[PDB]
Protein backbone atom coordinates (compact mmCIF):
# COMPACT_ATOMS: atom_id res chain seq x y z
CA UNK A 1 0.00 0.00 0.00
CA UNK A 2 3.04 2.17 0.07
CA UNK A 3 5.97 2.48 -2.16
CA UNK A 4 8.66 1.87 0.52
CA UNK A 5 6.97 -1.46 0.89
CA UNK A 6 9.03 -2.19 -2.63
CA UNK A 7 12.12 -2.05 -3.97
CA UNK A 8 12.73 -0.91 -7.62
CA UNK A 9 14.48 -3.52 -9.66
CA UNK A 10 15.28 -1.46 -12.89
CA UNK A 11 12.70 -0.04 -15.43
CA UNK A 12 11.82 -3.12 -17.74
CA UNK A 13 10.60 -0.23 -20.24
CA UNK A 14 8.43 3.42 -21.05
CA UNK A 15 6.18 4.67 -23.69
CA UNK A 16 2.45 4.61 -23.68
CA UNK A 17 1.26 4.93 -20.25
CA UNK A 18 4.37 6.36 -17.94
CA UNK A 19 7.14 4.01 -16.69
CA UNK A 20 6.95 0.06 -16.52
CA UNK A 21 9.40 -1.13 -13.63
CA UNK A 22 10.59 -4.67 -12.33
CA UNK A 23 9.83 -4.41 -8.23
CA UNK A 24 10.09 -6.53 -5.44
CA UNK A 25 8.09 -7.02 -2.95
CA UNK A 26 9.58 -6.37 0.76
CA UNK A 27 7.42 -8.54 2.64
CA UNK A 28 7.84 -11.91 1.22
CA UNK A 29 10.52 -11.30 -1.75
CA UNK A 30 7.93 -11.29 -4.32
CA UNK A 31 8.64 -9.86 -8.03
CA UNK A 32 6.03 -7.64 -9.36
CA UNK A 33 5.86 -5.26 -12.11
CA UNK A 34 4.84 -1.45 -11.63
CA UNK A 35 3.21 1.10 -14.23
CA UNK A 36 3.98 4.37 -12.76
CA UNK A 37 1.91 7.50 -14.07
CA UNK A 38 1.46 11.01 -13.20
CA UNK A 39 -2.04 12.60 -12.29
CA UNK A 40 -0.43 15.66 -11.21
CA UNK A 41 -1.80 17.35 -14.48
CA UNK A 42 -4.90 15.48 -14.62
CA UNK A 43 -8.40 17.09 -14.21
CA UNK A 44 -10.43 15.88 -10.98
CA UNK A 45 -12.92 13.92 -13.80
CA UNK A 46 -9.84 12.15 -15.46
CA UNK A 47 -8.34 10.66 -12.32
CA UNK A 48 -12.36 9.55 -11.23
CA UNK A 49 -12.67 8.17 -14.94
CA UNK A 50 -9.23 6.04 -14.17
CA UNK A 51 -10.19 5.32 -10.79
CA UNK A 52 -13.06 3.52 -11.51
CA UNK A 53 -11.26 2.33 -14.73
CA UNK A 54 -8.50 0.33 -12.43
CA UNK A 55 -11.34 -0.27 -9.91
CA UNK A 56 -12.90 -2.44 -12.80
CA UNK A 57 -9.80 -3.75 -13.52
CA UNK A 58 -8.86 -5.20 -9.72
CA UNK A 59 -12.91 -6.90 -10.57
CA UNK A 60 -10.37 -9.16 -13.34
CA UNK A 61 -8.96 -12.54 -12.03
CA UNK A 62 -8.21 -15.31 -14.80
CA UNK A 63 -4.84 -17.17 -15.21
CA UNK A 64 -4.59 -15.64 -19.01
CA UNK A 65 -5.03 -12.10 -17.69
CA UNK A 66 -1.92 -9.93 -16.41
CA UNK A 67 -3.42 -10.07 -12.62
CA UNK A 68 -3.67 -6.68 -10.51
CA UNK A 69 -2.18 -6.52 -7.33
CA UNK A 70 -2.17 -3.18 -5.95
CA UNK A 71 -2.44 1.12 -6.42
CA UNK A 72 0.07 3.25 -4.45
CA UNK A 73 0.11 7.01 -4.22
CA UNK A 74 2.48 9.46 -3.68
CA UNK A 75 1.29 12.94 -4.15
CA UNK A 76 5.26 14.39 -3.28
CA UNK A 77 6.05 13.29 -6.81
CA UNK A 78 2.50 13.31 -8.24
CA UNK A 79 2.91 9.25 -9.44
CA UNK A 80 0.42 6.80 -9.31
CA UNK A 81 1.81 3.19 -8.93
CA UNK A 82 0.01 0.39 -10.23
CA UNK A 83 0.81 -3.00 -8.84
CA UNK A 84 0.64 -6.13 -11.51
CA UNK A 85 1.87 -9.15 -11.66
CA UNK A 86 5.75 -9.71 -14.03
CA UNK A 87 5.49 -11.78 -17.03
CA UNK A 88 8.94 -13.27 -16.94
CA UNK A 89 8.94 -14.67 -20.62
CA UNK A 90 8.61 -10.78 -22.07
CA UNK A 91 6.02 -9.79 -25.19
CA UNK A 92 5.15 -11.19 -28.28
CA UNK A 93 6.14 -8.97 -30.29
CA UNK A 94 9.50 -9.33 -29.08
CA UNK A 95 9.07 -12.86 -30.04
CA UNK A 96 8.32 -12.07 -33.20
CA UNK A 97 11.21 -9.64 -33.46
CA UNK A 98 13.48 -12.62 -33.05
CA UNK A 99 11.95 -14.85 -34.57
CA UNK A 100 12.52 -12.12 -37.95
CA UNK A 101 16.28 -11.66 -37.04
CA UNK A 102 16.93 -15.31 -36.71
CA UNK A 103 14.97 -16.18 -39.39
CA UNK A 104 13.33 -18.76 -37.34
CA UNK A 105 9.48 -19.62 -37.93
CA UNK A 106 7.69 -19.83 -34.42
CA UNK A 107 5.98 -23.52 -33.71
CA UNK A 108 2.75 -24.45 -34.58
CA UNK A 109 1.88 -26.06 -30.94
CA UNK A 110 3.38 -22.15 -29.78
CA UNK A 111 0.87 -20.58 -31.81
CA UNK A 112 -2.07 -22.77 -30.89
CA UNK A 113 -1.16 -22.05 -27.32
CA UNK A 114 -1.23 -18.31 -27.99
CA UNK A 115 -4.88 -19.37 -29.66
CA UNK A 116 -6.16 -20.85 -27.18
CA UNK A 117 -5.44 -18.66 -23.79
CA UNK A 118 -6.24 -15.38 -25.79
CA UNK A 119 -9.47 -16.68 -26.80
CA UNK A 120 -10.26 -17.74 -22.92
CA UNK A 121 -8.76 -13.80 -22.14
CA UNK A 122 -11.43 -12.67 -24.66
CA UNK A 123 -14.42 -14.45 -23.73
CA UNK A 124 -13.76 -13.53 -20.14
CA UNK A 125 -13.23 -9.57 -21.16
CA UNK A 126 -16.75 -10.18 -23.20
CA UNK A 127 -18.15 -11.82 -19.86
CA UNK A 128 -17.77 -8.80 -17.93
CA UNK A 129 -19.57 -6.18 -20.47
CA UNK A 130 -11.45 -0.40 -29.71
CA UNK A 131 -8.53 -2.24 -28.62
CA UNK A 132 -4.98 -2.83 -28.57
CA UNK A 133 -5.02 -6.14 -28.90
CA UNK A 134 -1.36 -6.58 -30.69
CA UNK A 135 1.73 -8.40 -29.98
CA UNK A 136 3.58 -5.67 -27.61
CA UNK A 137 0.63 -6.04 -25.03
CA UNK A 138 0.63 -9.73 -24.98
CA UNK A 139 3.05 -11.96 -22.58
CA UNK A 140 4.31 -15.31 -21.91
CA UNK A 141 4.84 -16.05 -17.54
CA UNK A 142 7.46 -19.10 -17.13
CA UNK A 143 5.53 -21.71 -17.72
CA UNK A 144 4.51 -21.27 -21.44
CA UNK A 145 1.02 -19.48 -20.46
CA UNK A 146 -0.13 -16.35 -22.53
CA UNK A 147 -1.35 -13.62 -20.45
CA UNK A 148 -2.95 -10.51 -22.15
CA UNK A 149 -1.98 -6.98 -21.38
CA UNK A 150 -3.89 -3.31 -20.81
CA UNK A 151 -0.60 8.55 -32.87
CA UNK A 152 1.92 7.45 -35.52
CA UNK A 153 1.98 3.67 -36.52
CA UNK A 154 -0.23 1.78 -39.01
CA UNK A 155 -3.26 0.21 -37.12
CA UNK A 156 -2.09 -2.89 -38.81
CA UNK A 157 -5.43 -4.81 -37.26
CA UNK A 158 -8.02 -2.01 -37.69
CA UNK A 159 -10.72 -4.59 -38.71
CA UNK A 160 -13.21 -2.84 -41.52
CA UNK A 161 -16.26 -2.62 -39.03
CA UNK A 162 -14.18 -0.11 -37.26
CA UNK A 163 -13.06 1.04 -40.47
CA UNK A 164 -16.19 1.96 -42.24
CA UNK A 165 -18.40 1.96 -39.02
CA UNK A 166 -16.54 -2.48 -33.13
CA UNK A 167 -17.88 -5.87 -31.42
CA UNK A 168 -16.88 -9.12 -30.28
CA UNK A 169 -16.06 -10.20 -33.70
CA UNK A 170 -13.57 -7.10 -34.00
CA UNK A 171 -11.43 -8.68 -31.77
CA UNK A 172 -11.76 -11.90 -33.42
CA UNK A 173 -10.69 -10.48 -36.19
CA UNK A 174 -7.62 -8.94 -34.09
CA UNK A 175 -6.76 -12.04 -32.94
CA UNK A 176 -6.56 -13.54 -36.16
CA UNK A 177 -4.38 -10.80 -37.54
CA UNK A 178 -2.70 -11.44 -34.56
CA UNK A 179 -2.30 -15.06 -34.68
CA UNK A 180 -1.44 -14.39 -38.94
CA UNK A 181 1.73 -12.43 -37.45
CA UNK A 182 3.07 -15.05 -35.29
CA UNK A 183 2.95 -17.81 -38.17
CA UNK A 184 4.16 -15.02 -40.99
CA UNK A 185 6.23 -13.24 -39.22
CA UNK A 186 4.63 -9.95 -40.51
CA UNK A 187 1.15 -8.90 -40.45
CA UNK A 188 -1.66 -10.07 -42.87
CA UNK A 189 -1.86 -6.38 -44.85
CA UNK A 190 1.14 -4.36 -45.32
CA UNK A 191 1.20 -0.75 -46.90
CA UNK A 192 3.10 2.25 -46.32
CA UNK A 193 0.02 4.86 -46.40
CA UNK A 194 -3.17 4.26 -44.15
CA UNK A 195 -5.10 4.88 -48.00
CA UNK A 196 -3.38 1.59 -48.91
CA UNK A 197 -3.87 -0.15 -45.97
CA UNK A 198 -7.35 0.47 -45.83
CA UNK A 199 -7.68 -0.48 -49.47
CA UNK A 200 -6.15 -3.85 -48.73
CA UNK A 201 -7.81 -4.44 -45.62
CA UNK A 202 -10.88 -3.82 -47.03
CA UNK A 203 -10.48 -6.19 -50.36
CA UNK A 204 -9.46 -8.70 -47.43
CA UNK A 205 -6.86 -10.31 -49.96
CA UNK A 206 -3.73 -11.84 -47.98
CA UNK A 207 -1.14 -14.46 -48.30
CA UNK A 208 -1.69 -17.84 -46.83
CA UNK A 209 0.79 -18.24 -43.43
CA UNK A 210 3.51 -20.44 -44.59
CA UNK A 211 3.47 -23.87 -45.57
CA UNK A 212 4.78 -25.20 -42.32
CA UNK A 213 1.89 -24.82 -40.76
CA UNK A 214 -1.34 -26.77 -40.94
CA UNK A 215 -4.08 -26.48 -43.19
CA UNK A 216 -6.76 -26.45 -40.24
CA UNK A 217 -4.30 -23.44 -38.42
CA UNK A 218 -4.66 -21.29 -41.83
CA UNK A 219 -8.32 -22.52 -41.93
CA UNK A 220 -8.92 -21.02 -38.63
CA UNK A 221 -6.74 -18.23 -38.68
CA UNK A 222 -8.15 -17.23 -42.22
CA UNK A 223 -12.02 -17.11 -40.81
CA UNK A 224 -10.72 -15.08 -38.22
CA UNK A 225 -10.19 -12.94 -40.68
CA UNK A 226 -13.81 -12.93 -42.57
CA UNK A 227 -14.37 -9.60 -43.96
CA UNK A 228 -18.00 -10.27 -42.35
CA UNK A 229 -17.85 -10.55 -38.42
CA UNK A 230 -20.91 -12.78 -38.77
CA UNK A 231 -18.85 -15.58 -40.68
CA UNK A 232 -16.15 -15.13 -38.07
CA UNK A 233 -15.90 -17.88 -35.00
CA UNK A 234 -16.87 -16.86 -32.13
CA UNK A 235 -15.05 -17.86 -28.59
CA UNK A 236 -17.28 -20.81 -28.14
CA UNK A 237 -16.75 -22.22 -31.62
CA UNK A 238 -12.50 -21.41 -31.66
CA UNK A 239 -12.17 -23.23 -28.07
CA UNK A 240 -14.59 -26.32 -30.70
CA UNK A 241 -11.49 -26.62 -33.37
CA UNK A 242 -10.12 -30.22 -32.79
CA UNK A 243 -6.84 -28.30 -33.03
CA UNK A 244 -7.19 -26.76 -29.36
CA UNK A 245 -6.30 -29.62 -26.42
CA UNK A 246 -5.64 -29.66 -22.71
CA UNK A 247 -1.80 -28.84 -23.25
CA UNK A 248 -2.64 -25.59 -25.06
CA UNK A 249 -4.14 -24.42 -22.09
CA UNK A 250 -2.88 -22.25 -19.17
CA UNK A 251 -0.69 -24.62 -16.34
CA UNK A 252 0.06 -23.27 -13.13
C1 LIG B 1 6.82 -3.86 -20.19
C2 LIG B 1 5.48 -4.42 -19.73
C3 LIG B 1 5.61 -5.72 -18.93
N1 LIG B 1 6.66 -6.52 -19.07
C4 LIG B 1 6.75 -7.66 -18.37
N2 LIG B 1 7.88 -8.57 -18.49
C5 LIG B 1 8.96 -8.53 -19.46
C6 LIG B 1 8.95 -7.68 -20.56
C7 LIG B 1 10.01 -7.68 -21.46
C8 LIG B 1 11.07 -8.55 -21.26
S1 LIG B 1 12.46 -8.57 -22.44
N3 LIG B 1 12.10 -7.62 -23.81
O1 LIG B 1 13.70 -8.14 -21.80
O2 LIG B 1 12.80 -9.94 -22.82
C9 LIG B 1 11.08 -9.40 -20.17
C10 LIG B 1 10.03 -9.39 -19.28
N4 LIG B 1 5.81 -8.01 -17.52
C11 LIG B 1 4.71 -7.25 -17.32
N5 LIG B 1 3.60 -7.36 -16.54
C12 LIG B 1 2.83 -6.31 -16.75
N6 LIG B 1 3.40 -5.52 -17.65
C13 LIG B 1 4.58 -6.08 -18.03
CL1 LIG C 1 13.39 -13.10 -22.03
CL1 LIG D 1 12.04 -16.39 -42.31
CL1 LIG E 1 3.70 -18.21 -48.07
Amino acid sequence: SRAEDYEVLYTIGTGSYGRCQKIRRKSDGKILVWKELDYGSMTEAEKQMLVSEVNLLRELKHPNIVRYYDRIIDRTNTTLYIVMEYCEGGDLASVITKGTKERQYLDEEFVLRVMTQLTLALKECHRRSHRDLKPANVFLDGKQNVKLGDFVGTPYYMSPEQMNRYNEKSDIWSLGCLLYELCALMPPFTAFSQKELAGKIREGKFRRIPYRYSDELNEIITRMLNLKDYHRPSVEEILENPLILEHHHHHH
